[PDB]
RNA sequence: GAAGCCCUCACGGGCAAUGUGGUGUCAGGGCUACCUCUCAUCAGCCGACCGUCUCGACGAAGUCUCUUGGAACAGAGCGUG
């Protein structure tokens, strides 16, 4: 909520969970904050998931303008284990971070774009 | 970066991407590229001597004479470990 600028609707954020999720199938996907945080810093990442109903928020509060500051496009979900079982993991999941998408690099496209669109 | 831990005989359950586990800890470390090599460390297995303290077993040679005395464990004489 103090990191998050902007809604996404239940619709984008649907379309982005499937893409991550034959992301992880197809091409490469990071799982969790600190490997999401490396990704986003040695430029190795292409959409980088950010749960909102992370708490403590410190966890995650950097992720946006780390993000920015690195063309690194990233997306809101309203929950964690969602983003933890579309990431493949049986528990839940602050942040993702798609290390190349797989088959999927046309949706990734679309999504950043409705994104950007999105303020 | 799930390669992990806990409970249960098992089935099974719980924990864990908000990081279990690997690596590492100033002879700094890591990574990339090499040489060599380990007996360092960490973990676990086995597992005492001796010594000290206490307890216990075994363990030599007179119960001879006279006198005094209620009593010899005394004096005098002979004898022993
Ligand atoms: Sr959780």
């Amino acid at each position: 909520p103090v990191y998050v600028d902007f809604d996404v609707p239940a619709d984008l954020e649907d379309d982005a969970l499937e893409a991550l999720e034959v992301a992880r199938d197809t091409g490469a996907v990071k799982k969790g904050t600190n490997e999401t945080t490396k990704s986003i810093e040695r430029g190795s990442a292409e959409l980088v998931f950010v749960a909102e109903d992370v708490q403590p928020e410190e966890i995650v509060m950097h992720i946006p303008e780390l993000a920015d500051e690195k063309g690194v496009p990233f997306i809101f979900v309203e929950q964690q284990d969602d983003l933890g079982h579309a990431a493949g993991l049986e528990v839940g999941s602050a942040a993702a971070a798609v290390t190349d998408a797989g088959e999927a690099d046309a949706d990734v496209e679309d999504i950043a774009d409705k994104v950007e669109e999105l303020r």
